[PDB]
């Protein structure tokens, strides 16, 4: 009872062309999609670029491929994929993106009496996020993915999303398993684009990506945090010490710089400054500021020593104090 | 008596169809899988991904390649692979997998005159590990194999260890030959996960490996350790060498602070803190602190000089043992 | 009243050599073609390339393709394009060209009854951009794009930019997302090669890379620029303190020297001098020569301190104006 | 007289089944197989790897392909190659191997009118090497190289070399170009595994490698051992210049810890301790006990001076020996 | 007028046998090869080897494809490539090389009526460069180029260089484009090896690589001269001034010790000593005697002063002399 099977399957192969889409010249081809993220792979911020495998999936209405009999379904692999038609779906955002092949080519086929089709597959896409670095860390990414028909305009086939815009895509609870970005929900949007080959449909999904601080606090903010409290330390100390003060400012000046260069090895060569940059920058003013105060301070305690304690006294009190409202200010405006 | 060889295989393959599985609608197909991990890959913590070399094994029945002849056995190779039915085996954990093609599709099919069928293949997998890194570096990562069917759901084909759970899985002795990690040993399960193209039974391996630890003591701990003892040194010395005790405590809460930097280049950018970093931060708080001694030894030393020397002698007694103190309590907290 | 497009379709490829071009012996074959930049890929300084995806097109004539039917066109996919012939266009400035076979070979054929053709692909091309860095950071890169026939020469096939120079190229607004390149404008050229195996012509594409200065700012200049200062500071320091204004001198000029080593480890290993090397030369030589007037000073202030004094005062109003004099030259220099 | 030939190819052709062994079931096929190294690649300590190209080389006998004819050989190209039977020889050992395609499948193949036959072939193999870094850098490397079939047990195919194990393998003069290891000899060897699929002959090579020092010497050690004569300077001076010795034991004890730190990074994550970091943790203890007798000589200076002199000037005279002597014996002992 | 070529394009490949060279037993297949070096690609100095691009091309007589036409020459691609029989051409010198497939498969071939072939090709080959580092960065590195037949002996196929050894091989003006080597010119040689398989000719062509020096200069050479010039300022100090002429010695002898680490870096793992080696020791030499100088000094100025100054004199007119003289005959002898 398996070679019943065979004749109904030869039957539909025969004189099917693959070239020619179904309903040519008599409608417009309806494709219903829907998407299952298996894993959101990394995310390179220096490539602004993001990896994802997707069990993607395609539906169709094929009167060619109309049968009868027993069996209502008609599962297949990939065998017979490549002797019927398919679109030519595309990825517009997407760079480089290889199918899997392992162990046999991950496609199925099913299909119905009634002639509907269903073409699964499974994609690992390296899209591109372009990512607007301006309140970084503090920023929320929006890395869309974009696909669509390359040869048949938007008059011809039309992509739209299946069962409505909330089970369209589907995302795996494990599957989101960034280290530096907190996944918050998708959207789903549909647009034309009226290039020069005539208009084309685009299916348009989006990610809300929310960047997980944490990492850059234990990297950058606490060394420049706790840089800024040991040039503090200066200010208690004897003024006639010239030598154990110049070891405080001098080298912490250094050290804060030497942060400043290695935090931006892994962020991107972005051609503006961050709200980090910004943050550090201000680190830098209280540790060399600290040591103008010194440097001051020696150039007129030979003069009028009785200023000379008052600022350095003052100063114990002064800049602890502007340095932890700053941080206030700056961690809650990014955090609001 | 080469081409009665020949002659039996061509009837297998006369009207043979490789797009419908065996027993078609009459029962479900049941496969047989046992596996043999040649070589456990490197473990990118990095990227949570792991490679491995298998040489996977699969076994179903098939009447339609029934035979009667002299010899029981039929050993082929990938020539006659692509022309019968082969389950769609895939991988849902993997990310990239790419087969041997040297020097010949490493390839191997036995048939038996039952039709008992056996189709083993060699695999190189990099697999993701999905790490939880709280305990680092004394954690036991358990990181899983998942493959199944991409076509066939639960109904009709079902994927089952074969001669039980002991067996089905080999490790080579030579081939868990990693720099970092240390196997335990495997375990075996099995699942059904209901998607929307119906129930799919998932075969779950998992590798039990445990971190060995040294190259990080070596590495981290020990420069941590050692810095400690360089600040507490500075006690040893004249309270008026303010210059000498400066350059200790100075340098070394700088070098305590490269050392963390350093130290997560090769971890993973997680967005936690691990128990590593709490040590570090306990060795920062320990050279730090001894600054804070120094410094307010230095500001009342002019006024209340009796007080700073048994402040200065007492340190000598206390930061070594609170320092051995934390260890005990931490190296036994975690290797416990 | 689909089966009336399969016996056209079929007719066209009865008797058609895909060997031989079109108007063979009888004319020369004219190519039209237009480009779209999806988007201009990164530009790697140190490879000397820059990576670009772009939605080929040409466009030819061929009277074998003629046909008559209800349908003007002829929407197809890549599966009939291999079944006709091409012109064999390669990239004579490009490296690494990889095609994209995801879902589908991206590839578009449309055919009138006229028997107009066009053939439109999408390609990513790894090409290379020969830069003069001389007057780095401000520079103005034209990394041009070649391409033409392999086998057909000048007197065969010629290839010519459609609808004249102006929308001929065209770049989308969000697909020059360079991080430190700001694109200004394309320019479209034609030129004739006659090499060994006769003339070919070359359609040249040149595009106008203005580098957008700013991460070097932060990255490099700022920390020079801080770093001079800070050695100016010893100026205003007792003679006496030799220890004091040692540490600033001596750290002073290492740290300007390493910035100088791990500046040039994003630059490309060119072997002449840039401009900002010029500036930190410069830089250095403020530093060098603050020690050295330190050194003076102390060399001198056991035999006569008078002018000692006079120098130290001095210096702290010449050594400032002079970088400031000096900067504003080079900026001005270098922004005209 | 060219059609002869074609005439004789064909009759071996016809009816030539290549999905069978020689010999089936009659007798057990023989395969001779020398080895030629053209050059021996890098060696990925890291990664544990060697890549290496040879042309490698098999021999077997087929009566199905005997002939006569003017000419006793056939030399022949890649075409023919796939239209016969070939073993499936696999390198159990290898990772990733792929083949050179270049400017043609690099394939030679020759037959004699006896039936023998030759299929040589040129790869690039990325094997594995385990290497047990105890002795490092004084070690002497095995890296082995195996492969065998992968479908035809003992009983069926079996590997031999071919005149001898003296010629079986040949290194090119030029071949073993390593930068940090000097290959001795080689050593070939057979064995048989009995697995779960019968037993299977393997054809094992061993390349003995001995490292060749100086690179480390120049990177480590010699930064190491004037690391420890620069702190021993500080033992020749004045017992009162605290601020003075201070600089040289602890700026000499922070640069021998990044050494190590700097040393591993090219070395593999290995979790235990090696012959060069037991030279790096006695270099440490010289440097860090200096230190120590600095600060117990200022620490009873101020009580009882006559002893401070002496320990500082005997210092002079001890810790110089004690590390020459420890030199002796450590590069004695892993030199002999 | 377009069928005429086609009838006389299929009488060709009419019996035409592609698995068996021209003239086969009748006389020696004769090859005329010429090259046209493209761009010669980035030097890897680490990995030995240098990626290059070339036009090669092959020209060989065929009296199988005789014809007699209209048309004197047929112009073709690579659709009719495969149809032939063309040289197993191979680099015996190359490790990883790939073609060009894009647009379409870069192959021009060309056939006369007399029976003259050219078959032309795009190649990138990533060869192996073995490079003598005795004299470096003061080398001239002669990379040399091979190939030849894989199957063909001697006896039956033989490379020759066309038109003399003059215009064979052609290298692009702007295809040399090097960062750190200056192309001089280009050497062609032929010769035979005697392997197992008979003699096989191989045509060499050697390109003369003269290293530009510049870059070494601002990155290592000049921190390096400079690095001693800081020291030397030591001598112009006072004698007590015991922290401030410690601070200059032993903080310029680590910052040479890193400029060697650091130099090697790009270098390659080399085990033995380069010109830059030593000029980096002898730099060492006088940072490190400059601080014995000083120790020395204040070992002896509380018993014997009148010395003591004598010697610190002396060396402000001895130590840059010794240090001048060494440059010029450093640079003189490597740069004669
Ligand atoms: F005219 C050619 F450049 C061309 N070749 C393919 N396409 C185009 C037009 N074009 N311009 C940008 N993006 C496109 C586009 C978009 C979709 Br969706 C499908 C096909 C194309
Ligand atoms: F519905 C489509 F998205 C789809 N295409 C293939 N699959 C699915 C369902 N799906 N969702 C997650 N994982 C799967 C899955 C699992 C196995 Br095992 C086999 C096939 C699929
Ligand atoms: F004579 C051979 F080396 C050769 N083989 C292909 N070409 C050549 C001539 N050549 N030299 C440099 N660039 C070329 C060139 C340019 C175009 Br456009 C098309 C084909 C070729
Ligand atoms: F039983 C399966 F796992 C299996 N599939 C292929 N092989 C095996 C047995 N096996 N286990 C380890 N190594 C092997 C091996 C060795 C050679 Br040589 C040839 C074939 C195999
Ligand atoms: F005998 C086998 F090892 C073998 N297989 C291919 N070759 C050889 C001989 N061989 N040894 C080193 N290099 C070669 C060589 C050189 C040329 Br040119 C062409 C073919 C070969
Ligand atoms: C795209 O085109 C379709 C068909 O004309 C139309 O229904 C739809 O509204 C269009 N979408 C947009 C965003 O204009
Ligand atoms: C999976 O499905 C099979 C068949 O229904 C059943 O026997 C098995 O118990 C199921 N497994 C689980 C874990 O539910
Ligand atoms: C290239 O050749 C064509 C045909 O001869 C000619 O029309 C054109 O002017 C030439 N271009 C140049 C730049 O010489
Ligand atoms: C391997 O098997 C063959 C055939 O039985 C035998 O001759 C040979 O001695 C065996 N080798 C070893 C090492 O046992
Ligand atoms: C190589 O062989 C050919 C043919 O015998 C001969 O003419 C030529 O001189 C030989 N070359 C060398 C270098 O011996």
């Amino acid at each position: 009872n398996i070679t019943i099977f065979t004749r109904i399957l030869d039957g539909l192969l025969d004189g099917y062309d693959n070239r020619l889409r179904p309903g040519l010249g008599e409608r417009i081809t309806q494709v219903r999609t829907d998407m299952y993220v298996n894993s959101f792979g990394p995310v390179s911020d220096t490539e602004m670029e993001y990896t994802i495998d997707i069990f993607f999936a395609q539906t169709w209405k094929d009167e060619r491929l109309r049968f009868k009999g027993p069996m209502q379904r008609l599962p297949l692999n990939n065998l017979l994929a490549s002797k019927i038609w398919t679109p030519d779906t595309f990825f517009h955002n997407g760079k480089k993106s290889f199918a899997h092949w392992m162990t046999t080519p991950n496609r199925m086929l099913r299909i119905w009496n009634d002639g509907r089709v269903l073409y699964t597959l499974r994609l690992t896409i390296s899209a591109e996020c372009p990512m607007d670095l301006e309140d970084f860390p503090m920023d929320e990414q929006n890395c869309p993915l974009k696909f669509g028909s390359y040869a048949y305009p938007n008059s011809e086939v039309v992509y739209v999303w299946t069962n409505g815009s909330t089970k369209s895509v589907v995302v795996a609870e494990d599957g989101s398993r960034l280290n530096q970005y907190h996944l918050m929900g998708q959207t789903v949007g549909t647009e034309n684009i009226s290039t020069s080959t005539g208009e084309y449909t685009i299916m348009t999904a989006h990610f809300h990506l929310k960047r997980k601080i944490g990492y850059f606090v234990i990297q950058t903010y606490l060394p420049c945090i706790m840089t800024v409290i040991l040039s503090q330390v200066s200010f208690w100390l004897n003024r006639e010490s010239v030598a154990a003060r110049t070891v405080f400012g001098v080298t912490t000046v250094l050290t804060m710089t030497t942060l400043s260069i290695s935090a931006r090895n892994s962020l991107p060569k972005v051609a503006y400054a961050t709200a980090m940059d910004w943050f550090i920058a201000v680190c830098y003013a209280f540790v060399f500021s600290a040591l103008l105060e010194f440097a001051f301070v020696n150039y007129i305690t030979k003069s009028q020593p009785a200023r000379a304690a008052k600022i350095d006294k003052m100063s114990r009190i002064v800049f602890p104090i502007l340095f932890g409202t700053f941080n206030l200010v700056y961690w809650a405006t990014y955090l609001n």
